[PDB]
């Protein structure tokens, strides 16, 4: 079963493809994923609150921890550009973010240690989550109680920059957090909330500030009471996140009361960094080396990923998945190579075993 | 005399009470008409102004042709004065003292129609509409009303000065306006360019009055756009404010990797008061016992500038002792300033006619 279960793994990716979802509207996709599953006697959890979504479970001989491989089945509202022969066949959506691929390669993962369960020291756990795109789908998934008893957790992300055959792999911080903040500029010469705002920008725009939106006033002629400015905070450490809001609130405070008007600050949590367990990481390494493939030390993202979520509660590991692509993550045109499919699932399954024998 | 103040009052409160928008001035325009064709006062006809009220008295002899401008337009705000004749039109009031302007030129004209020898020329009286949209001068202008029209004059209530006081300065009294909009883009960071630019450049005063950039707190802005408005007092600082804004916006923006567009909208120039009338304007204070202050200037816009860049003109502050600024739902007016008023641009009528 090697190039039998390679064009298995190819034709499920490229079926979710062409029939791609959006954020919890993965009605077919879901169904899919089921009966992919069901179809090598792979054990489906019932989780009734996951309209969306599919958790099946693999359990080796022995009693021992449960881990958990984690994989996103979203797509998003861009148009595809790749004039692939499998390409989206509904118009303004596409998997422009590999989740097909990451599905499929987690499916495969999960057929491959169905048929290794005398090795699994403990059972693996597997989730194919909604909603990655708006960072709702593993809190989704977090509340329904899916993580209950687990020790550990696993999951990936293509990398088009990197090749196929190579693992992307470091402890600590690999994508940032992302928050939302909003400020308020209003008075108590009668005011001037448009100078403050101005000086607020450039004070304001470790950690990176940028501003996306500012509103203030409707017309020329008219002397506007407030200023409005909203954007995102993004950290890579725990305290540079809980340190920066406070940082920003002072700043804009304090101007803003130079100018006699006073500064509205809010705060929004959105994401946590995505944050790696060093007891992993001899792991990840040698997962790859039992099977030929190659690591690399990850380079950091500046996008967030809802994955973090999961590693506020238990112990995880993140890595990069080499696909020698052609264009960055939600482009048109962005592609990934297949061969990458083999790599892994492969990995996952290699990686599983191995986290299984130490934790 | 009594009867003759109670009829400027009268007149004053009749429009106060009724109150209209600009250009939509129909009843305002009809009663005007009416209070001087009652006095037997020659209105010409210009059919282009559907609003606004032009009448003419000639002296006895033949000379010059100078103006007297009232304006008649109110202000879509709700009164909150409570008195008696208060606005019958809920939304709507004289904020401004327009009513007062009207009531105390159709006196001038009443005062003037019975001293024709007096006049070494002719007295045309233009009541216009629109001053608050600065849209109603340029269409007095545009009928062709200050054709052959030697000098102009007018007045504002100043709430802040007694009453039987005259506010008088040569040179520039309110500033000029003048609106601008610039668009910051890539040829990149537009927000930190634009704030750079508010910090850049809010005699001239720059206001920046309104900011756009960017539609939600995800997306990185590929634009963002100012507008605001510029006051001037000197011609010359006019003319050279827009082009320093232009290199501080631009030079900024190439900072940022960026493209600055910068767009110029012009709305008025400032008053500015000719100094061939300062003598005049100060004998007719004298003359009739009231007094002239130096006139501070205001920042604030008239439309009667754009009649002193056509010709030779003289704006003056009428005292009125009143509480609250102009625009104010509680503005409130001193009636025993309608005889000053009246009475002062009678007697600057003749002295200008004899010494233009
Ligand atoms: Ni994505
Ligand atoms: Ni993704
Ligand atoms: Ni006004
Ligand atoms: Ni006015």
């Amino acid at each position: 079963a090697d190039k039998a279960f390679h064009t298995r793994l190819i034709n499920m990716r490229r079926d979710l493809h062409e029939h791609p979802e959006l954020s919890f509207q993965e009605v077919e996709t879901t169904k899919k994923i089921r009966r992919w599953l069901e179809e090598e006697q792979i054990e489906i959890l019932d989780v009734p609150q996951l309209k969306t979504g599919v958790i099946a479970e693999i359990k080796g001989r022995e009693d021992g921890p449960v881990i958990a491989i984690r994989a996103d089945i979203d797509a998003l509202p861009i148009q595809e550009q790749t004039n692939l022969p499998f390409a989206s066949k509904v118009d303004g959506t596409m998997h422009a973010c590999g989740h097909d691929f990451h599905t499929a390669s987690i499916i495969g993962t999960a057929m491959l240690l169905n048929q290794r369960r005398a090795e699994l020291k403990g059972t693996v756990r597997f989730i194919f989550q909604p909603a990655e795109e708006i960072a709702a789908g593993a809190r989704k998934v977090l509340e329904a109680g899916v993580l209950n008893g687990v020790s550990a957790i696993f999951g990936m992300h293509n990398k088009p920059d990197l090749p196929v055959g190579t693992i992307g792999v470091k402890e600590g911080p690999l994508m940032a957090s992302v928050d939302r903040f909003e400020i308020v500029i209003k008075g108590k010469n009668s005011i001037d909330p448009i100078a403050a705002a101005g000086q607020i920008i450039s004070g304001l725009q470790n950690a990176v500030v940028s501003i996306t939106r500012v509103q203030a006033g409707t017309s020329w002629n008219v002397i506007p009471d407030q200023a409005e400015m909203e954007g995102t905070v993004r950290t890579f450490q725990k305290e540079a996140r809980q340190a920066v809001p406070e940082h920003m609130r002072r700043v804009a405070e304090g101007i803003a009361a130079g100018y006699g008007a006073q500064a509205e600050f809010k705060w929004f949590p959105y994401l946590p960094s995505v944050q790696n367990d060093g007891t992993f990481l001899n792991a990840a390494s040698e997962a790859a080396a039992r099977l030929g493939y190659q690591t690399v030390h990850a380079e950091q993202s500046p996008g967030g990923e809802d994955f973090a979520l999961y590693q506020e509660k238990i112990p995880g590991f993140f890595v990069w998945m080499g696909t020698n692509g052609t264009e960055e993550w939600h482009h048109p045109a962005f592609t990934l190579d297949e061969e990458a499919l083999t790599v892994a699932s492969q990995y996952f399954a290699e990686l599983a075993v191995i986290v299984l024998e130490t934790i």
